[PDB]
């Protein structure tokens, strides 16, 4: 029977952590129908990967793309750096549920302007009939599930609103969604106990759906702020995500030793532990006056009262203004703005963690975006695996597929197998790099020559009409 893809010539690093190998991938009916001599076989679709790598496509793990399946459904940030598979729904916040009239958070902007779901089922019967460029699987944040519950999401949940974000939270899992989020450095998030936290673990550990979390602080509460989601997942058995793990600003730098060893303690008791990082020494989110007089270089990536600040430093705009950075701050919110505060060699060391996935915590939405929107996984293989060779390409594709598989629960998904879904990114192991750079955020890798999603070409030329990406529904 006819292939309606193969891809000749190149080499196949499957996900496994095996040695490449040269084969062909031959693609049917959206999945890898078969590997090995294709040469012959006829198809109506060919590329030719001389020279390049074939790989399963990446896994973002951590993105906040949640509203832009509609509001921008190119996807290309994700698709030019070889995402084929978005998991949305992150640190928090997420497209459903919505949030009681009147219930805001700031971390809400992270997501956009579009109005939240109702529920997760609205949501994914919205992306069942305006299909994704690329797969997508989301969580419900735990933000949400506070503004939709409580009328005062300031104060502590009674019984019944404990039960009710509960029951929420049970909806989404039934309905495919693959675990709940949390922003404990935000609010309402930051609010919760330790009681409201383990209810809604309880709930994800019994159907065997992730707890994956913003943890509480990341700069001197940092080991706090590990030790605080490993207990949850100790106590109640949730398989537990650390996301964007870091240390931020130089008295914490290096404490990554002390928590990657707490994981490593939890990981070795049965609880499944693992995490996610970009590969830059900067974050990136809401604008924060309490950091004005704390971290320098604060640059701003948005601002709806003074758009005109964008790509600014807020000392320079401080000076400008004839006040502190703190009033500042103040009048440019709300705002975004990017944290100059990691140590590069620290990010390395954590991402070397053999539970570490790539995740870009890329936000759309921001005028003048911190760079990983763009460029995570080239940089992650181009600076990390070929410059500083921290693992090899076999090992950091592993990282970026079977690994996020594993961990979120991916059937068929994550690995080049006969049968599994023809997710695939064909890149030149020597030139894939990132490209976009803090002054311009937007430039698109180069290396990557081509990207399937269940089959479908998606880069470098996106399909005219319906796009291929699936709800992956757990
Ligand atoms: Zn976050």
């Amino acid at each position: 029977e006819k292939l309606d893809f193969k891809i000749t010539g190149g080499w196949i690093i499957d996900g496994t952590g095996a040695p490449r190998r040269r084969a062909d991938l031959g693609v049917r009916d959206g999945r890898i129908a078969a590997i090995g001599e294709l040469g012959a076989h006829p198809a109506r679709h060919a590329w030719d990967a001389s020279g390049k790598i074939v790989a399963p496509g990446f896994i973002d793990v951590h993105g906040h793309d949640d509203l832009m399946f509609v509001e921008k459904p190119d996807l290309r940030w994700k698709t030019s750096q070889g995402i084929t598979t978005v998991v949305v729904g992150n640190c928090g916040v997420s497209a459903a549920p919505a949030p009681l009239p009147g219930n805001t958070a700031a971390a809400l902007a992270l997501l956009g302007e579009t109005p939240l779901f109702a529920d997760v089922p609205a949501y994914f019967a919205a992306l069942d009939a305006q299909r994704p460029m690329i797969n997508v699987a989301a969580l419900v944040g735990h933000a949400n599930l506070r503004l939709a519950a409580m009328r005062d999401p300031q104060a502590a949940p009674t019984a019944a609103e404990q039960q009710a974000m509960q029951d929420m939270l049970q909806a989404a899992l039934e309905a495919g969604a693959v675990g709940f989020s949390t922003g404990l450095a935000y609010q309402p998030g930051a609010v919760a106990q330790a009681a409201e936290l383990e209810g809604l673990a309880r709930v994800a550990a019994e159907r065997r759906r992730l707890h994956t979390s913003h943890i509480r602080n990341e700069a001197d509460g940092v080991e706090a702020a590990v030790e605080e989601v490993l207990a949850i997942g100790r106590g109640t058995g949730c398989a537990t995500v650390v996301s964007h793990h870091k240390c931020m600003m130089p008295q914490n730098w290096g404490r990554s030793r002390a928590t990657l060893a707490n994981i490593d303690r939890a990981r070795e008791q049965g609880v499944e532990v693992a995490l996610d990082i970009y590969p830059y020494p900067g974050s990136s989110t809401i604008l924060i006056p309490e950091r004005a007089e704390t971290i320098d270089d604060i640059r701003i990536t948005w601002s709806t009262p003074h758009p005109e600040c964008s790509g600014e430093y807020l000392a320079d705009i401080a000076a400008r203004w004839g006040c502190d950075k703190t009033t500042a701050a103040r009048r440019l919110a709300p705002a975004g703005a990017i944290y100059f505060a990691m140590d590069e060699d620290e990010v390395k060391r954590i991402f070397q963690h053999p539970c570490c996935m790539v995740g870009s915590d890329g936000l759309p939405n921001d005028a003048r975006p911190h760079p990983r929107l763009w460029g995570s996984f080239t940089r992650v293989l181009g600076r990390y695996v070929r410059e500083a060779r921290l693992m090899t390409l076999e090992q950091a594709v592993a990282r970026m597929t079977a690994l996020p598989a594993r961990v979120f629960g991916f059937a068929e998904r994550g690995v080049l197998q006969p049968g599994a879904w023809a997710d695939v990114v064909v890149f030149d192991p020597d030139t894939v790099a990132d490209r976009a750079t803090w002054d311009e955020p937007t430039l698109a890798s180069v290396g990557i020559a081509g990207v399937l999603v269940n089959g479908a070409e998606v880069f470098p030329q996106p399909p005219a009409d319906g796009r291929p990406g699936q709800v992956l529904r757990a």
